[PDB]
């Protein structure tokens, strides 16, 4: 029924409503969140040369694929508000704060008019399209550059990140460009820092294309 | 009588003030949304060679043309609410999740200040000016763009897409530039992910305009 | 009476609090908005090349000059409420959607922080500076440049267009640019759509500059 | 005490959250606000050559000083609410509709963030930074660029406008570039519009400098 | 406890939605908030010659590291409220109008998406990434860039500013560029103005990087 599909978003979205989005999604113990990391490459849209040396910037197309569960969006999927899923506005929900580090402008952009699909189960899968912009090295016919993310304030007993489906790479399913691709790996890592306490989980991805 | 059609325009935005305008528009048995999809070229802003390769950005102005049927928006014809039509802002109602898949950018950018139309049998007629930006190959005085356009996250059982008046082509309606069209054509297709589960329609547009 | 003033314009705009915008100024019988239209060129930002041809996109800043009658926002010019006008944003009341039609971009720009004046008699004069972006013909010396203006879902019967003051042509009361004014014409004009089925108003300028 | 300062500004504000802030800032009887406004040039972020013109687009940064009474923000300083003065944010209240008229964007762009502050008499005073771009003249290694200011739709009965401190002239009290200045005038003007009846205030800057 | 921690930040932030952001963060006696200011460099975007003098445009990306004790904010730390600190955006909180005067823009651009710390004693942490935009010198292959931050309405009896960890210099904590750093100082100001009264706490940081 579409009365009861509207009435069951209402529902779980009320508690963010009167508590706000801040903080993570456990009304009951707080644990940890395990988010799930994928980032699929779409094309470039430009490598253009800093000065006359040799680094430059490079604008990605990507779509930005993340996972993970919501304690506080639950129900069980028996009558009226029997369903599997649901579509949610990333906007009304808590979302980890990953950001790009190495980003040249604040931050990564990602369309956030995109919506998230929130299952029975909590699990909450969100894929939006991305625009990313950091600095390369361009170097005998090779472009290498390098993408980081990460939670920004969360460290790693609070966000932690694996990759999706554990590839350590680039992910090319939805690739539509033609330039060869002549290195791509990632990798996670669990950075200390001067400024603060613990470790942060930092997934970096390298990137080498023929230019 | 101007009041009458404030006055019904509230009542029948009630339903979305209260229940939001996620999901899909239906309050009873929830079915399948059909929209049909035009897309009408005015001009071509630039086109400009990535690097020194054979590709380039296309940056093209266009007309979306937009329709469906919102069963939440349904009215008796008949005084004191006798009107065939009703003017809507889309960001009052639920519209489809409708994105350009290849755009060099984070999508196509959509007027959303431009009014939809809503019939007293819920059929929705919205026609937003569009600019698209793609990637393009540049090669023989020819330069070729394909546009690809799909609902995010809604599969076929729930979003289905055709060509606006069976015209599988880019259509020349709102055309006002002085380039020579020399390849115009688009297909419907039902396409899978290795991230998700079902079909999903996707429109796939090809242009080819003379150097 | 400043209060007094501050409460009328209140009271005027209560309909509008909770009506919505949207829909003709009229809450009795249903008429014709008659929108006076003027275009008054400020200066040229650019005019660049597209490509290697004949063709270019030219940047304008202009003054857009518009005025219509709101049967809603009238009052009784009489204490405590005897103001002959009154002072409202656009953002608050009913405006028409005219839009540049040829736009390259979205369409054009219009300064929506600028206030409108409204008379007691209902008459709304609305200036806003404005910024259109068109495609020009750049060819022996000339720059020729057209711009095209309408309502967009709104037909001839329910919003109608004339020159203000009767005047076909760009205005050049606020004009400070040293350009060479070469042909300076315009013609308002009744068009028939596909899509649709009345007619709609649309007014076109040409206007062409020494280059 | 803290508490009471933020007592005494939720109490004066109250007026502006309930009558809103369109409408000359009188409760009483409407006089004239005379605002007073000063050009404090910082730097220049570029001059560009319009075509192959003598003419060309600068760019300045520079902080805009405005000056006005709101009687409405007045209060009697004595327990508990002594405090001289209070921050407010711009968007709280009401500013004068003062535009950069030659702007060639569509108008200049203040900072309005930048918190005014207000005295316990009324007097409010706000130095928002700000970017302007106007026609520039370059010619014989000389840039002359105009700068015209005023209220947009209130006449001279309304907004007055005078110099801060009387200084016709471009203000250097935050300048920090390396150009010479050769010409630095300024005027104010009432000025007579067909499309309007009475007059209305412009202060018109003339700034040169060695290219 | 999850509600918990919900619950403990609707608390603290309710003063703040009933009584407005503005104004310094104190409820008892008004005092003196101390900001505790660094810099961290990431990476140089681009430098961009004027004209053809010997200034030009620098654009960098950096990390603005902000902490102030905020005494509006604070809770004693026993159940159910034994939370050490919270994550809470800063669009709900006070913040020091911090700005870049010399900035080319109307500001550095701060990523005000990014979250900021509170511990229970009221001591804020805020750290987000910034883009910077000022005039250089570049001359005999070495380009010198000045960055100059304070509050502009707040004097030194109101915001103080102070080196966090008392480094008088660019921090490299976040440094991913390859570029050589010749110079490297900054400097605590105190600087009386001719528009206005007291002493203003300004950051001024000297750059030179190799060409
Ligand atoms: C308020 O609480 C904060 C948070 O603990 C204190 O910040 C500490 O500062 C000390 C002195 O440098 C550091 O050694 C600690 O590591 C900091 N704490 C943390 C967890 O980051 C701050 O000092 C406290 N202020 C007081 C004493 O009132
Ligand atoms: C409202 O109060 C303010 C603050 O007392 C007055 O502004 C000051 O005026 C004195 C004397 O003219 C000057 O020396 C100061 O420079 C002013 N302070 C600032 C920073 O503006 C103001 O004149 C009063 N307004 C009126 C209309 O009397
Ligand atoms: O340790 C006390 C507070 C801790 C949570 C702090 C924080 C706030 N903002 C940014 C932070 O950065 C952590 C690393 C750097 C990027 N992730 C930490
Ligand atoms: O497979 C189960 C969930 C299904 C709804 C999912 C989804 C969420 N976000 C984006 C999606 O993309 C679908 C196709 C690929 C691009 N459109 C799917
Ligand atoms: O008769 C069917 C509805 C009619 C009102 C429609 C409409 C909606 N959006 C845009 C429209 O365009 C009309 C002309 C072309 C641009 N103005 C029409
Ligand atoms: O004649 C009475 C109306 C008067 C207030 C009108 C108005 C509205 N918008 C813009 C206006 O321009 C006034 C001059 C030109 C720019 N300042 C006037
Ligand atoms: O002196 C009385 C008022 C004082 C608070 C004033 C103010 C308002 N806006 C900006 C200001 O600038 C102060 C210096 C210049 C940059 N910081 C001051
Ligand atoms: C929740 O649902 C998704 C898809 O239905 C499934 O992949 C996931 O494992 C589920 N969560 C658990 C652990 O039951
Ligand atoms: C609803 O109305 C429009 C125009 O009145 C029409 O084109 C459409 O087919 C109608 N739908 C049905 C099923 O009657
Ligand atoms: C309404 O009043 C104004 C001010 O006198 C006048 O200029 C305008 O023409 C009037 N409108 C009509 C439609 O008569």
């Amino acid at each position: 029924n579409g009365l009861m599909a509207k009435r069951l978003r209402r529902e779980l979205l009320n508690t963010y409503e009167q508590l706000g989005k801040s903080g993570l999604p456990f009304l009951d113990d707080i644990g940890k969140v395990d988010v799930k990391f994928g980032l699929s490459l779409q094309l470039l849209k430009s490598i253009e040369q800093r000065g006359m040396g040799f680094n430059s910037i490079g604008t990605f197309k990507a779509i930005v694929k993340l996972s993970w569960v919501d304690t506080i969006l639950r129900w069980d999927p028996e009558p009226p508000f029997d369903f599997q899923k649901i579509e949610i506005s990333p906007d009304e929900i808590w979302t980890p704060d990953i950001k790009l580090f190495n980003s040249v402008d604040l931050d990564m952009t990602l369309d956030r008019t995109t919506q998230a699909i929130v299952f029975s189960n909590g699990t909450v899968l969100w894929i939006p399209p991305a625009v990313l912009k950091v600095l390369c090295v361009s170097q005998d016919d090779v472009d290498s550059c390098h993408f980081q993310f990460g939670s920004w304030v969360y460290s790693v007993d609070e966000v932690d990140i694996h990759f999706m489906d554990d590839k350590a790479e680039v992910l090319l399913d939805f690739y539509q460009d033609s330039l060869e691709i002549l290195e791509n790996s990632a990798q996670r890592q669990e950075v200390v820092y001067p400024c603060c306490e613990s470790a942060y989980v930092e997934m970096k991805y390298l990137l080498a294309l023929r230019s």
